[PDB]
């Protein structure tokens, strides 16, 4: 676990993490006091505040409810419905709908919740992001669409929609009201470390949740796998810095200006490395 990144935490995850409660009641994700605990049990916050240390206040209780919604989202598929391809998919496209336009109040909640989310994070944002991000979203419901066919190679270029990295990371950008030069977030560079990115947060979790899961994954497919387990990431973040170190190139082949240099750096730091980073430190 050579993660030679800083660890980082937004010196708010104070009221953040006291005031969490509040959006998902009102939007009726959280119906139960119970259910309040178990989500409080979650530290969803605490988490939100890993991947963006560098955001405070309202963009940081942004990233609290994408976290917050992430889990809530996904208990939806912790029973029959995980199961049946025809029945997730049923729900996926009823929230992935906000993406496209306005929700019927038929709606389920999980839904308005997500509307709500997407409605402050594409806003303020140029319109060639939110078509991006919104790219990604439906990436992220169709992976659970695929992921629904439980009636290595064979498992990451799977695992690696469903994992829900991108969207976190799109939100370190709306959250740091910036956005990395567009010509650059397509850079086979940029992409490696996106996708190293995914894999390390994949693979850590696969590792935390390894009990449950046996007792009902990457591990899987003993003491042996664990151990490449971590060699793959120590190598995976070795390979993140010999990239890291290319981006200056690269910034001149895409002919970057100051700006947009800084706005690559931001991203570079704040949304790529944070989302790494920051679900290491949370995982322990």
């Amino acid at each position: 676990f050579h993660i030679p990144l800083p660890g980082r935490q937004s010196p708010d995850h104070a009221r953040a993490e006291a005031e969490q409660l509040a959006w998902p009641r009102s939007l009726g994700l959280i119906r139960s006091d119970a259910a309040a605990e178990r989500h409080l049990r979650g530290g969803y916050a605490d988490l939100a505040s890993r991947f963006y240390p560098h955001a405070t206040g309202a963009d940081l209780d942004l990233g609290v409810d994408l976290m917050s919604w992430f889990f809530l989202f996904d208990d939806l598929f912790d029973g029959p419905r995980g199961e049946n391809p025809e029945d997730t998919k049923q729900l996926t496209d009823q929230v992935a709908a906000a993406l496209d336009g306005p929700l019927p109040d038929t709606a389920p909640p999980i839904a308005h919740g997500f509307a709500d989310i997407w409605r402050r994070t594409c806003e303020g944002m140029t319109p060639a992001w939110c078509a991006r991000s919104a790219r990604h979203w439906r990436n992220y419901f169709d992976g659970y669409v695929d992921e629904a066919e439980s009636r290595a190679a064979q498992y990451l270029a799977m695992r690696r929609h469903t994992i829900g990295v991108q969207p976190t990371v799109d939100l370190a950008e709306r959250a740091g009201r910036f956005e990395v030069p567009h010509r650059v977030f397509d850079s086979a560079v940029m992409s490696a470390m996106l996708q190293i990115a995914v894999d390390v947060n994949l693979l850590l979790l696969d590792i935390a949740s390894l009990e449950k899961e046996e007792a009902r994954n990457m591990v899987m497919i003993k003491s042996r796998s664990v151990s490449h387990m971590q060699n793959e990431v120590r190598a995976r973040l070795e390979q993140y810095l010999l990239l890291e170190s290319c981006l200056p190139k690269v910034g001149e082949i895409y002919q970057l200006d100051t700006a947009e240099r800084e706005a690559l750096e931001r991203y570079r730091t704040d949304a790529v490395r944070t989302v790494i980073r920051g679900s290491y430190d949370w995982h322990r």
